[PDB]
C-alpha cells in the first residue's frame, strides 16, 4: 500500500540534473506514492525533435492538471547549437512555460543549521516574489545593421489614433533595440499574490522598481500595487503590524544587505532574477534554493529545481569519475509540487509524505551527511577532504534511508 | 602661496550634499588651492527656473575643461514637484550629463582599516565598471491605454527597406510598453575603457549579461568585448597572468559574493547602478563609494559624490536639529577630479595635495574619528552613543585639522 498521489506534470530535463531526477522518482517518491504522472521530456534532444512543441504541450498540460514538477533544462547558446547539431537556437523554456502559465515565482532559501551564511545578519527568511511575465523575458531584440531610424508605435484597436515615438536616431554606424511590455492584468495578478505572500507569512512586503528612471513603464508598477494595497489590503496589514512599501532598486538591495531579514521581496522579472540567486547566495548556497511559480488562477502551480544543469559535473560523470552533486533543489521541486496536489485533493497522507521529505533532505544535511558542495560551504573548498563529503549515490542512498525511518515511525504512532 | 589648480567645471547640488559641498571647498579646497571654477547651478530650483538647460551647459562646459566635479542632486518624482512648485517632472541630470558626454563610469569602495565589512571574503578591491550609455537611461517608455498593436520599427537612413517587428498585441486591457538602444561605437570604448583597467590594476576582468535572452541586444555586447580582446588585449592579459570572462549576470553576482575580490567588473548601465551599490555596501557602507566617469576621448572625466541627497538629515537641519552626515563621497570627487587635473597639466604639487587629502580622510576615520553612519558600522546601530561620532562640523575640523599638518610635514621635509 502506497499512498494516492493524483495527477502531476513531470518535465524532465539535461545533463547531470537529469540523472538525479531519476534517482529520486525511484528511491524517494516511487516507493511511497502512487501518481498518475504526465511526463513531458524536455530534454534539449526532444525539444530540437519537436521544433520546442513539446514546451508548450507541457504548459497546457500544467494547465489541465494544476500542478507541474520540472527538472532543470539548457537554454542554448551557440557552443549548445554545434554541441548538439540543433536546428535553431531553442528559447528558454522556463520562459515559454512562464508566459503561457503567468503569476509569480515565489524563491526562498532552504535553511541547514550547520551551513554557514555569507551574510551573518539574515537571521530570518527573505522570500523573493519574482514577477512570471513579460519585460526582457518576451522582448523583441534585434541588431541596428548601420545609421537610420527606430521608432515604436502604438496603434489602438479602433484604428481611431496612432502613436508614433522615436527610439533613437542611429547617425553614425549601428548598434542594438529592443521593445519589450507589460500587462495591467499580470501586474494586477503579481500584487495580489505579493501581498497575499506577505499577509500568510506575516511579513512586511517591499517592491522594487527604477520609477524615477522609467517614470511610466516602472510608475505603473508602482501605481498598481499602492492603488491595490489602499483599496484590498492596508487594514489587513495594520491588524498583522506589517506594512508595503515601495522602494528603488538600488536603494532595496543595500537596505535588504543590511537587515536581518524577514520580509517579502516582489521584484519585477529581471530583478527577481538576478536577486534570488544573490540572496540565495547570501544564505549560504547558491542550490539551497526553492522555486514555485503561482498562477493567477489561485488553483495552478509549476515547482522546478531553478540552478544550473552543473556541465562540469556531468562531463566527469560521462568519463567515470566520481561525482557529488546536491539534489535537494530537485526534490523540493517534487516536495512543494505534492503539497500542492494534497492541498488540492484534501490528502492528508500526501501532504504528510511531502512535508517529511523535506524534514528528511534538512535533517540528513543537519546530521553532518551533504555533498561537497554544502561541505566546501562548512570547510572552504581548499579544506574539503574525500571523507567531508557523500557522493551523489551516498547521499541518495542516506536520505532513502532516513525516509524509510521517518515514514515507518509514523505510521507506528498513529496505530494508536 | 596656493597651488595653481587651473580650470574644473563645478556642479552645486541639493539637500544636505550642498551644505556639506561648500564646507569642503571653505575648509579643504580653497586654503590650499588657487581654482579657475566654472560654476553650474544644478540644485533643483535652478534646474527649474532655466528649463534643465543649466544641466546641458554643465555637460559641455566638461567637454571643454576635460574636468567636472558634481555634487549629488535631487531626481524628482511626484512628491517632489509638489514640494518646489516645478514645472515639469525634470529627467536625472546625470543621465543627462553622462548622454552628452559618453563613457565608463568607474566605482570602488573607499576602504578604511576599521571599517567592517559585510563580506568578510572580500580581502581585495572589486571595480565596477559601468557603461554610461542607453539601455533604460535613454528610452522611450510610455503607457498603453487599452486593446492595440505595439510595434518597433527600423528604416536605414537610405530608404532602401524597412523592418516592423510586432512587440505586442494587447487584446484585454492595456499595460506598459519600452523601447530601448546602444551604440556600437559607445559599446567599443567601454570595452576598451574596461580591459585598460583591468591591464592598469593587473587584475581580471569580467563582462556579466543575460544574452541567452536577449541574444542579439546582450550578444552584440558579449561579441564586440570578445573581438576587441582577441585583437587588442589577449597578449597583454596573458603577460600580467589575468584573463577576460563573460558571465551571465546572476551567475555573476553569486560567484563575487563568493569571491575574494581583486577584479574588475564591467556591468551594463542598469546592472553597474545596482551592483555598485551592492558592492559597496558589502564593504561596510554604501556612502565609501568612488564614481568617476571617464570619457572616450581619454582626458575627459567627471568625478562625482553618487549616494543619496540625505533628505532625513536634511529635514533635521532644518529644523535645527544637530546632524552627522559622512562628507567622504563629495571629497573623493574633488580628489578625483583634482588627481585628473593634475595628470594634464604635468601638475606635481596639485598631484600631491589631491592624494594627500585621500590619506587625510582615511587615517582620519582609521584614528576613530567619524560620523554616525561610519560609527554604526562598528558598533550597530542601537549601540551607538552620542561619544562615538563627530558631528558634520566637527568632523570637516578634524579633517581641516588633519589636512594642515600633513601639507605643513611635507613642505618641512622638502
Ligand atoms: O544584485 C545584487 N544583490 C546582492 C545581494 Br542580495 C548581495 Br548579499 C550582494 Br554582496 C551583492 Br554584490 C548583490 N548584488
Ligand atoms: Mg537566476
Ligand atoms: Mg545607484
Amino acid at each position: 500500500k502506497k499512498i494516492s498521489g493524483g495527477s502531476v506534470v513531470e518535465m524532465q530535463g539535461d545533463e547531470m540534473t537529469r540523472i538525479i531526477w531519476e534517482l529520486i522518482k525511484e528511491k524517494l517518491i516511487f516507493p511511497y506514492v502512487e501518481l498518475d504522472l504526465h511526463s513531458y521530456d524536455l530534454g534539449i534532444e526532444n525539444r530540437d525533435a519537436t521544433n520546442d512543441q513539446v514546451t508548450k504541450d507541457a504548459a497546457e498540460a500544467i494547465k489541465k492538471h494544476n500542478v507541474g514538477v520540472k527538472c532543470a533544462t539548457i537554454t542554448p547558446d551557440e557552443k549548445r547549437v554545434e554541441e548538439f547539431k540543433l536546428k535553431q537556437m531553442w528559447k528558454s523554456p522556463n520562459g515559454t512555460i512562464r508566459n503561457i502559465l503567468g503569476g509569480t515565482v515565489f524563491r526562498e532559501a532552504i535553511i541547514c543549521k550547520n551551513i554557514p551564511r555569507l551574510v551573518s545578519g539574515w537571521v530570518k527568511p527573505i522570500i523573493i516574489g519574482r514577477h512570471a511575465y513579460g519585460d526582457q523575458y518576451r522582448a523583441t531584440d534585434f541588431v541596428v545593421p548601420g545609421p537610420g531610424k527606430v521608432e515604436i508605435t502604438y496603434t489602438p484597436s479602433d484604428g481611431t489614433q496612432k502613436v508614433t515615438y522615436l527610439v533613437h536616431n542611429f547617425e553614425e554606424g549601428g548598434g542594438v533595440a529592443m521593445g519589450m511590455y507589460n500587462q495591467d492584468k499580470s501586474i494586477e495578478d503579481f500584487a495580489h499574490s505579493s501581498f497575499q505572500m506577505a499577509l500568510s507569512k506575516g511579513w512586511p512586503l517591499y517592491l522594487s522598481t527604477k520609477n524615477t528612471i522609467l517614470k511610466k513603464y516602472d510608475g505603473r508598477f508602482k501605481d498598481i500595487f499602492q492603488e491595490i494595497y489602499d483599496k484590498q489590503y492596508k487594514s489587513q496589514f495594520e491588524a498583522q503590524k506589517i506594512w508595503y512599501e515601495h522602494r528603488l532598486i538600488d536603494d532595496m538591495v543595500a537596505q535588504a544587505m543590511k537587515s536581518e531579514g524577514g520580509f517579502i521581496w516582489a521584484c519585477k522579472n529581471y530583478d527577481g532574477d538576478v536577486q534570488s540567486d544573490s540572496v540565495a547566495q547570501g544564505y549560504g548556497s547558491l542550490g539551497m534554493m526553492t522555486s514555485v511559480l503561482v498562477c493567477p488562477d489561485g488553483k495552478t502551480v509549476e515547482a522546478e529545481a531553478a540552478h544550473g544543469t552543473v556541465t562540469r559535473h556531468y562531463r566527469m560523470y560521462q568519463k567515470g569519475q566520481e561525482t557529488s552533486t546536491n539534489p535537494i533543489a530537485s526534490i523540493f521541486a517534487w516536495t512543494r509540487g505534492l503539497a500542492h496536489r494534497a492541498k488540492l485533493d484534501n490528502n492528508k497522507e500526501l501532504a504528510f509524505f511531502a512535508n517529511a521529505l523535506e524534514e528528511v533532505s534538512i535533517e540528513t544535511i543537519e546530521a553532518g551527511f551533504m555533498t561537497k558542495d554544502l561541505a566546501a560551504c562548512i570547510k572552504g573548498l581548499p579544506n574539503v577532504q574525500r571523507s567531508d563529503y557523500l557522493n551523489t549515490f551516498e547521499f541518495m542512498d542516506k536520505l532513502g534511508e532516513n525516509l524509510k525511518i521517518k515514514l515507518a515511525q509514523a505510521k507506528l504512532s498513529l496505530e494508536h
